[PDB]
């Protein structure tokens, strides 16, 4: 029983976070095999952000000009490259705590843990989710660029996001390990916003699911609704449209609780017109939209109370 | 900016966490040097020591990894059950065992098997309890904290109670609160608000630039008590106040200046706003969490 906003074990991911220096800029790097990669903005300095051309700027570097330092040790770069927005700095030692991992690119409304890093050096942990705009409702202060975002699914770490910048509202943009950014954004001191920001609704969903296998159905009511019928009420809430893709998804929960989702569609729309009325749904006074289908089903008992 | 509860990296306790094996139970074990350390219930009106005297060093199964750990001694320390093992951990690290008080928060790393699953933070409620996040098999999961590069270890889980809180005991066996290790009508107490953690939340909402509570007023420290009182607050003590000094002096706003801000929330609510995401006055947040969240402080 219960129901927390959990992260996976972040060990593994530690284990590859490295402080890399050029010039007067320092940031993280994540050190996988003999390579580290990092923002490219790290050649940049706070002038070049308006307008950087990355290309006219990395052919004026050396090996010998990127410092990268792993604990109290002095890696020695013997290569580097530009991918996308991501530079990637040959090393000559490979990591020996490299895990068993993946690059994946991921779908707003996925969550994943992101290890806050400043100087290399891990600070904390903690759980997020892509949102509909594809930004990140982070925790960053300076410094923290080069952090990673990632899922532990078995024993291998599926790396997933990279932080490059803070926009005006105090949301983060990144980008995968790849280097294409998520949404819309470049990194340039530019005239940059984040899009209109609606609310995760299959996230919300699958935590009306989860409360109701931890025991609390007082939210539930005698009514069903159609799929369209759901979306015209949810989009005046600013609540993203739930596909047949959604529907599907949420299946096993259905089944496990003995709700269809179609009428768990109706207890969220009778919610969004009632409100809570001074009560709560696992220990939260709002509609909660990041935990997807996978992870209530990862973090919940198979039998329902 | 931006404001999580934010857990400390797991990793130096990951190191640490191995499957134990008794019969039919099987739960998680700590790892430190040349001892496991583990709830004595996996040995389970239970007469500890009379079920400890039955058992020998290889009925107890201790699996680190894919790797067999073997069991030279065993002992017992109040609840907790301490098993010698051959080998040392060639991962321990600088630790401590620290027994903490209500409303200090913890990570906790959730394990099944000696495989950990998850890493959640949280506090330890004025009643004793933790609102966690545990299935079965999770009895041994630790909670932890991290000084410099010490692993300050708090918590060991042993039990869910019937209203679904935690209940554990620190290293040295001790529960927290009035639990017992056994299967008896056992019910939380009563909770209430940590206060010193929630007016710290205000000081990060403030911080982060949320500032829409704050009004000109103050209060005593006694008429601040009697409103608290009212609401299931704990009471704020001057050592409270002492430990908001910092926060204070960075954002300009006087404890008590905070605490006439947290009483007009108290009697008029939140008025359909939020307060970083939230519509709920958190309490899940120390003075420490905010300084250390709101500077970067790292391990
Ligand atoms: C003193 N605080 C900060 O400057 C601050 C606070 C918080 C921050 C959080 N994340 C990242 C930062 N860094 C950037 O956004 C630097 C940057 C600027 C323009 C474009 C690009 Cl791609 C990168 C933060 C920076
Ligand atoms: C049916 N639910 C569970 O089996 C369950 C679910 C969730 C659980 C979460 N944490 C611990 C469990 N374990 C215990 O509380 C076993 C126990 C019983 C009597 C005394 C003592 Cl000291 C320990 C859980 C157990
Ligand atoms: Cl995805």
């Amino acid at each position: 029983s219960g129901f927390r906003k959990m992260a996976f074990p972040s060990g593994k991911v530690e284990g590859c976070m490295v402080q890399v220096t050029c010039g007067t800029t320092t940031l993280n790097g994540l050190w996988l095999d003999d390579v580290v990669y990092c923002p490219r903005h790290v050649i940049c300095t706070s002038e070049d952000m308006l307008n950087p051309n990355y290309e006219d700027l990395l052919i004026r570097k050396s090996n010998h000009n990127f410092l990268v330092q792993a604990g109290n040790v002095q890696l020695r770069v013997i290569g580097h490259s530009m991918q996308n927005c991501v530079l990637k700095l040959k090393v000559d030692t490979a990591n020996p705590k490299t895990p068993k991992y993946k690059f994946v690119r991921i779908q707003p409304g996925q969550t994943f843990s992101v290890l806050a890093c400043y100087n290399g050096s891990p600070s904390g942990v903690y759980q997020c989710a892509m949102r509909p705009n594809f930004t990140i409702k982070g925790s960053f202060l300076n410094g923290s660029c080069g952090s990673v975002g990632f899922n532990i699914d078995y024993d291998c770490v599926s790396f997933c996001y990279m932080h490059h910048m803070e926009l005006p509202t105090g949301v983060h943009a990144g980008t995968d390990l790849e280097g294409n950014f998520y949404g819309p954004f470049v990194d340039r001191q530019t005239a940059q916003a984040a899009g209109t920001d609606t609310t995760i609704t299959v996230n919300v969903l699958a935590w009306l699911y989860a409360a109701v296998i931890n025991g609390d159905r007082w939210f539930l009511n005698r009514f069903t609704t159609t799929l369209n019928d759901f979306n015209l009420v949810a989009m005046k809430y600013n609540y993203e449209p739930l596909t047949q893709d959604h529907v599907d998804i949420l299946g096993p929960l259905s089944a496990q609780t003995g709700i269809a989702v179609l009428d768990m569609c109706a207890s969220l729309k009778e919610l969004l017109q009632n409100g809570m009325n001074g009560r709560t749904i696992l220990g939260s006074a709002l509609l909660e939209d990041e935990f997807t289908p996978f992870d209530v089903v990862r973090q919940c008992s198979g039998v329902t109370f």
